[PDB]
């Protein structure tokens, strides 16, 4: 640290970073960019690859969501507890990267027509997690080990939001159902999930979930 | 070890990771999936995401290219000398997969009529790896630290694929060209470049490239 998150006013790919910060116990900065800084380029033209979330760590300066996950990850201590575990972490991550993918794609490219198909492709997308928290001590702790790994916060984040999308899309899984409520009753998670930081921004940038 | 790639006969998303383990002296066991025996189902089925590649490392079973390129990463001491040049190995890797995804999706969903608009954005696309470079040691070395890690593979194997799409893609990036000769000079990656295992394969699965 100390640590600064540079993205628009959405909760979108910074949401699961976010709060794994929280949960962790971490202090952070938000600086927030609006539609004006960003039409206007500098910023964009600044950024490695001309988007946000863009992450400060002291003189670190990271882009791409992913990398500020496995960032925090790595030296927070939440990136699994030898490299067998860690590679199942990536796994579980990679996972939820590909589902995101096809979710953001839905709300920007065509929410309106898709959104039945994608809600019927919905459950062969979420049985894959179900699956591997049957495989791990019942599903009763993590999605990977005993301890939680920033794959964690990330799948809660993706499960979170397509339950926005869905209502109810967990109800034909009971491990993913038990291990939201049972995450997201965590304390400082719990906190952070009630508070207007998080309650009072959209999910996406263009008004849809 | 030992590690074996279940993959169909194409290069696409193990070519990276064969590049790797054929540079680092690794020895490794190809199962080729026949369109016939993937028609079928019953291995797609028992696919964790129900796709290839599938990688196995003595009992270890993994899914997923960049999880496959993480793992033989960190196990075989190729993803940074530290902490921060892990995150910018990271932020390289994730880049390389964005651009991938739009490679792919141009490859299979709209190659004729796209074809010329993805070209022109292209140099756009290439100019943060350049960048990277020209902020590494004058991009005489790799493209993070002074050693060589996965991220090295999965961007040599992208630009390697789009100088194939679009020849002389590379000629307006200094850095980039003389990173490629240089990588693909490299003896054991040399050998393996020119072999019939790679040569012989196509770069895609529908004879587009
Ligand atoms: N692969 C990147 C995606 C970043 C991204 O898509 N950023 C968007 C907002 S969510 C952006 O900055 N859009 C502005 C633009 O591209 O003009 C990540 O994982 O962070
Ligand atoms: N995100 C996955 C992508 C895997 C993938 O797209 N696999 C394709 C071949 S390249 C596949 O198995 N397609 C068969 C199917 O989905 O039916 C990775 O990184 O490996």
């Amino acid at each position: 640290p100390p640590y600064t998150v540079v993205y628009f006013p959405v909760r979108g790919r910074c949401a699961a970073l976010r709060m794994l910060l929280a949960d962790q116990g971490q202090s952070w900065k938000e600086e927030v960019v609006t539609v004006e800084t960003w039409q206007e380029g500098s910023l964009k033209a600044s950024c490695l690859y001309g988007q946000l979330p863009k992450f400060q760590d002291g003189d670190l300066t990271l882009y791409q969501s992913n990398t500020i996950l496995r960032h925090l990850g790595r030296t927070l201590g939440l990136y699994g507890k030898d490299q067998q575990e860690a590679a199942l972490v990536d796994m579980v991550n990679d996972g939820v990267e590909d589902l995101r993918c096809k979710y953001i794609s839905l709300i920007y490219t065509n929410y309106e027509a898709g959104k039945d198909d994608y809600v019927k492709a919905l459950p062969g997308q979420l049985k894959p997690f179900e699956t591997l928290l049957s495989q791990n001590q019942g599903g009763k702790t993590f999605i990977v080990g005993d301890q939680i790994s920033f794959a964690d916060y990330n799948l809660l984040d993706l499960l979170l939001i397509h339950e926005v999308l869905a209502p109810g899309c967990l109800d034909a899984f009971p491990l993913l159902s038990a291990y939201v409520g049972r995450l997201s009753a965590r304390p400082k998670l719990k906190a952070f999930l009630a508070s207007p930081e998080y309650v009072n921004l959209p999910i996406n940038g263009n008004g849809k979930q």
